[PDB]
């Protein structure tokens, strides 16, 4: 498993999560 932080800007938020393949 690979994890990373994937940051999503909406409401022009940036929110990173971290998710693993």
């Amino acid at each position: 498993a690979f994890c990373w932080n994937v940051c999503v800007y909406r409401n022009a938020v940036r929110v990173c999560h971290r998710r693993c393949n």
